[PDB]
């Protein structure tokens, strides 16, 4: 998803950007798979 809880981080490997949710402490390698 993309609520005001995710933060923009890029993942080193494939080169895609992913998001970091500091609220629930959830993070995911290149983009959110949900």
């Amino acid at each position: 998803p993309l609520p005001p809880g995710w933060e923009i981080r890029i993942e080193s490997g494939s080169g895609r950007i992913y998001y970091y949710n500091s609220i629930t402490k959830t993070t995911t390698w290149e983009r959110p798979r949900l």
